[PDB]
């Protein structure tokens, strides 16, 4: 091949038939001018982000507040409401009137509500009264059912009272100790049902205080047959009861005792390592001598260790066995002398067996004794524990009346991402004289009312920075509360098969790229810290394919009320922002002209952005239409707009002059340039308008800017950035739709650099291979490709066809030796809110490995010899500058008769990383302050064997 210096004078050629033709036609130092022009018409802020963050702050802690005050109100009517209740025993003669959820009977009349559609919900729903949610497997028309049917109904009229006060409040709901639950406002519920109010995360984390279970599982020969798979279904269906604060293990015992898992320790019993506890628990088998003093003694040593992460809190262990005549009395007399630990029994199938031992081990120990016979009783035997934990809460008083949020997840009824608050009832009948104290160590239900995540995404506006800069609020666990790669879909835990149950949390070293000051960072907002950071971070685009290095500013502040942190990542030349002035109307009359569908023929197409301007308006997911209503309401509202915010329409007008300005006065007045497809405008504003109207049924963008991938690259970037087009049918037209090569403008006002808009054309394939041939040969093929691998022309006219399709996959050889020679790097990274198509042994969940290419280094020339197995091919690479492409100049790939294994960039689906290695060396946390166990004046002389 030629030398580098005759590569070097043809790649330069090459840079300067490139940057020329998209530096003139679009038209980018030409609108800065434009943008200088009018500096009058509009004005430059700051933005600070000790403020913004700080203001956000407070106004999450109002909206927190409101809903705790809420739950307080309706805390206080349930208290005293029930006491003056008069326990009944008849109802045919005094019928209840209440809604039942789940409808189309002596005893109990129900109603029939008006069900008028409304807002925030998305359902019929009636502001009159609330509805009622009875189990499936709970027989209304009971005593205990109907007695709580009546005393639950002058919580109605407190559940108004709220709403009247906050009319933006949520789902309002009471989950009682019986069974059903009782919400605001009243709409009909959501195959078989198979929910149970006593069973949600938010009822769990206010029943009791965090715990630190331990499972014990006989697996000795007696237990095998029908009761083992009792046994493995019931511990199954226990571990559903545990939340991230509570850490958890199993083990099992026949006349040895081991762990069923590769844990060894408690461990924080996430989403993850509950899977790998499920499936161990699943693959054991019954054989040999039981021994409880093996058992026990394991069982009591893992809650000693001291050395890991743990609750501090409860200290439970669950024995699943089915009967034996061994009591152990030794060792519960030297383990736990003074009864800090809990020992609750069950005893699974129908057997033979004694099981007074059993009762005895629940008696001693502040613990109960559980019968499993069937596999009905499986779900409501599982769950009761939480009673027998809530007694020392109860006996607390008000100190156990702390509003608590739980993790994100999804509403039963299909509302999005919601947060739930938490508040429990007491049962504090006779208060007055304090003698009788045998059911009032139980609570009545929990009190909850729900945060969707719309709620807190409206307290922190985004539109004032640049698409780059966003919020972001994490838990005292690295969940995060809200963030842009937060998606309303359950997480996985590997790799699914065919043969709203589950929070979505989603840490924040999960969301974004992990680095080790994001660490350090992660960890000062869990403790509670204020400060900032300013560092070069590489950054994922809005595809998962690329990957840029840009400036951050990340600003972390402490929520006041409650234990969140919030974070604002704000990067450069986004301190300051274009705020439009404006005095007169003319301006906004003749700026609303431009956007007239019937003026796009010389005015070209033009987008615009589905945004808030005011509740009137109807967002949809069609522009035109949505266009369509935008035109004909600034002139059919009058101009002071007394309910939509001036401040986004003079925003989107103001763009709309700026934008029309360059079409007329320059691309009107070329109409044919060359192979340019298409030119577009892309604003911070929202209108984007590409000048061929022809051209724009090509345009497959977002409408909305902010979610633009080339937008945000282009932004980072201080030259032309070629995006890549997609493959097999991703996207209409390979060659005719262009190549897209973005441009980021640049202005400065008063020494402040700011970047409102970015332009770009579309060159065509046609005119580009043309000028690439100054061909088709059998010795070499030259091409060129981009800061990620993906090919843009070809030589052969072969790899032509399969233009944006990815180096690796055509030509291996070559392509893991340009990793090797560091001109390419990468960082792989897990996708846990993914959906695949499944395996075999309805696309499922899954996590799916994503790997991202970029440049190395900032050197320029590139070459070497690839020996790929008795050949030698040597070959040169040369970066075209002011761009992100880089040129090649390797042989034939038939010269050498090698083909190694392709290289692959695209979502693999995984299962990884490995949660056996995670916790040895586990993230940092910060659990719970409040601890609620071994109360002096608890009873607790009520277990399950006394009675039987
Ligand atoms: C909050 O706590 C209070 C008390 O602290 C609690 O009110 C008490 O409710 C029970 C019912 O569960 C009342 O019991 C009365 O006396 C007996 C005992 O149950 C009942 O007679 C039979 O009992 C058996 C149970 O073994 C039952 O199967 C049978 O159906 C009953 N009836 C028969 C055989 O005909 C009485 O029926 C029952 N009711 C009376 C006498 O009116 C206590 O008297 C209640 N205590 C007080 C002080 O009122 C209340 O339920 C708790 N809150 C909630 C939500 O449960
Ligand atoms: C448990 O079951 C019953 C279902 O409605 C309710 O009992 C009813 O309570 C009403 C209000 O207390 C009574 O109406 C008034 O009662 C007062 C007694 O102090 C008197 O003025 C009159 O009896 C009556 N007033 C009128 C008719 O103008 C009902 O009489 C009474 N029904 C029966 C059969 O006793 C309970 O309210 C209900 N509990 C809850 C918490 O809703
Ligand atoms: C959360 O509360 C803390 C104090 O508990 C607030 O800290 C204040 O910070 C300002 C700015 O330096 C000081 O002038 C105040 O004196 C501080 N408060 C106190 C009580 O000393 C903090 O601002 C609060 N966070 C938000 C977002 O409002
Ligand atoms: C952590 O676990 C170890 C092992 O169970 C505890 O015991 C120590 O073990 C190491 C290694 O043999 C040595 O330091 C001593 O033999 C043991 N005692 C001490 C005081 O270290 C250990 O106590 C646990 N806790 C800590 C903080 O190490
Ligand atoms: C992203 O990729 C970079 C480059 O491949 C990696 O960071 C490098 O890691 C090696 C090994 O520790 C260091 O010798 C280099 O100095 C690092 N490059 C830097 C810091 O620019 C890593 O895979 C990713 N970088 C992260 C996670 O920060
Ligand atoms: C509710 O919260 C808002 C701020 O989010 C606050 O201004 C208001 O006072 C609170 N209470 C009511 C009744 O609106
Ligand atoms: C699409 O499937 C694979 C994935 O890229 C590709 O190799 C194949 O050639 C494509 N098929 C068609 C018909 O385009
Ligand atoms: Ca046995």
């Amino acid at each position: 091949f030629p030398s580098a210096v005759t590569i070097k004078s043809w790649v330069d050629k090459m840079q300067e038939d490139l940057v020329t033709l998209a530096k003139t036609a679009s038209g980018v130092n030409q609108l800065v001018d434009i943008y200088e022009k009018y500096q009058d018409l509009y004005t430059v802020e700051p933005n600070n982000a000790r403020q913004l963050v700080e203001i956000a702050a407070r106004d999450i802690e109002k909206l927190l507040s409101n809903r705790s005050k809420a739950l307080v109100r309706l805390a206080l009517e349930a208290e005293k409401v029930q006491a003056a209740h008069q326990w009944r025993e008849d109802f045919a003669s005094n019928e209840v009137v209440y809604y039942n959820a789940k409808d189309d009977e002596p005893g109990s009349q129900r109603i029939k509500p008006v069900f008028i559609e409304d807002a925030n919900f998305g359902r019929q729903i009636s502001y009159q009264h609330a509805a009622v949610h009875i189990p499936t497997d709970i027989y209304e028309g009971s005593t205990i059912v109907l007695n709580e049917l009546n005393w639950t109904s002058a919580l109605d009229e407190v559940f108004k009272k709220n709403r009247e006060e906050d009319p933006s409040l949520l789902w309002q709901v009471f989950g009682s100790a019986t069974g059903l639950a009782r919400y605001y406002p009243a709409s009909p519920w959501v195959k078989i049902d198979l929910y149970d109010v006593r069973r949600r995360p938010w009822y769990i984390q206010g029943a009791a205080s965090p715990k630190d279970m331990l499972i014990l599982v006989d697996v000795s020969g007696s237990v095998s047959g029908l009761t083992l798979k009792l046994i493995r279904t019931s511990v199954s269906e226990m571990l559903e009861t545990l939340s991230d604060d509570d850490f958890v293990n199993v083990a099992s015992f026949n006349s040895n005792a081991q762990d069923v898992s590769c844990f060894q320790h408690l461990v924080q019993a996430n989403v993850r390592n509950k899977k790998v506890l499920k499936d161990a628990v699943n693959n054991i088998t019954a054989k040999g001598i039981t021994d409880y003093k093996k058992g026990f003694s394991f069982a009591f040593e893992q809650l000693l260790n001291y050395n890991v992460s743990r609750a501090n809190c409860n200290k439970i262990i669950m024995l699943f066995t089915d009967g034996g005549e061994e009591r152990a009395q030794e060792i519960f007399n030297k383990y736990n002398k003074d009864k800090k630990v809990r020992v609750f029994t069950f005893s699974v199938g129908q057997h033979n067996y004694d099981r007074g031992p059993i009762q005895w081990m629940a008696c001693e120990n502040k613990g109960y004794y559980y019968e499993i016979p069937s596999i009905g009783a499986i779900r409501i035997n599982t769950q009761e524990y939480l009673d027998v934990l809530g007694r020392p809460m109860v006996l607390a008083g008000d100190k156990a009346k702390q509003v608590q949020w739980t993790n994100v997840y999804l509403d039963a009824l299909e509302l999005g991402l919601v947060i739930t608050g938490t508040l429990p009832v007491f049962n504090i009948t006779g208060q007055f004289e304090n003698k009788t104290n045998l059911k009032n160590q139980l609570i009545l239900g929990v009190m909850g009312v729900d945060v969707s995540l719309e709620d807190i995404k409206r307290l922190t506006p985004r539109f004032t920075l640049c698409p780059n800069g966003y919020y972001f609020a994490i838990d005292p666990n690295g969940y995060v509360l809200l963030h842009p790669n937060l998606q309303p879909k359950p997480i996985g835990v590997g790799i699914p098969t065919i043969n709203s149950q589950e929070p979505v949390t989603l840490d924040f070293l999960d969301a974004e790229l992990e680095n080790d000051i994001k660490v350090e960072i992660r960890n000062k907002m869990i403790d509670g810290e204020s400060g900032e950071k300013t560092f070069r971070t590489l950054v994922k685009s809005q595809d998962e394919r690329y990957i840029d290095k840009g400036n951050r500013t990340y600003t972390w502040t402490p929520v006041n009320g409650t234990d969140y942190s919030l974070a604002l990542v704000l990067p450069t030349y986004s301190f300051y922002y274009i705020k439009a002035k404006l005095e007169e109307t003319i301006t906004q009359a003749r700026y609303s002209e431009t956007l007239k569908p019937d003026n796009f023929e010389e005015s070209g197409y033009t987008f615009i952005a589905p945004r808030d301007y005011c509740n009137d308006l109807k967002i949809s997911d069609n522009n035109t239409e949505f266009l369509l209503n935008f035109n004909e309401f600034i002139d059919r509202k009058t101009p002071n707009n007394p309910s939509c915010n001036a401040d986004l329409i003079n925003r989107v007008l103001l763009d709309a002059g700026f934008t029309n300005e360059l079409v007329q006065n320059y691309w009107s007045k070329q109409k044919n340039i060359k192979g340019v497809k298409a030119r577009f405008v892309v604003t911070d504003g929202g209108i984007t308008r590409v000048y061929p109207k022809e051209a724009g049924e090509n345009w497959q963008e977002n409408p909305e800017t902010y979610e633009d991938s080339f937008y945000k690259r282009s932004l980072d970037n201080d030259n032309y950035v070629f995006t890549a087009p997609y493959f097999n049918k991703s996207g209409p037209g390979a060659y005719e739709s262009g190549i897209m090569v973005s441009k980021a403008v640049e202005i400065y006002i008063q020494g402040k650099l700011l970047k409102p808009a970015v332009v770009g054309i579309k060159i065509d394939v046609n005119s580009w291979i043309e000028n690439f041939t100054k061909r088709n040969s059998d010795v070499m093929d030259c091409v060129i490709l981009d800061d990620g691998g993906f090919l843009l022309m070809a030589n052969h006219d072969d790899y032509t066809n399969q233009i944006g399709r990815f180096f690796g996959e055509i030509d291996p050889s070559l392509m893991r030796h340009l990793v090797n020679i560091s001109v390419y790097a990468f960082n792989k990274s897990y996708d846990y809110q993914s959906v695949c198509e499944p395996g075999a042994a309805s696309k499922q969940s899954c996590i799916t490995e994503q790997t991202q290419y970029f440049f190395d280094n900032d050197s320029k020339s590139f070459s070497g010899v690839l020996d790929c197995g008795n050949c030698s091919r040597i070959f040169h690479g040369e970066k075209l500058m002011n761009t992100n492409l880089i040129f090649i100049m390797v042989e034939s790939k038939g010269t050498c008769p090698c083909d190694t294994r392709l290289l692959i960039q695209a979502e693999q689906t995984s299962d990884g990383p490995n949660p056996c290695d995670m916790v040895k060396q586990p993230r940092y946390r910060k659990g719970p302050d409040v601890c609620f166990d071994n109360n002096v004046l608890e009873d607790y002389t009520d277990c399950g064997g006394v009675s039987g």
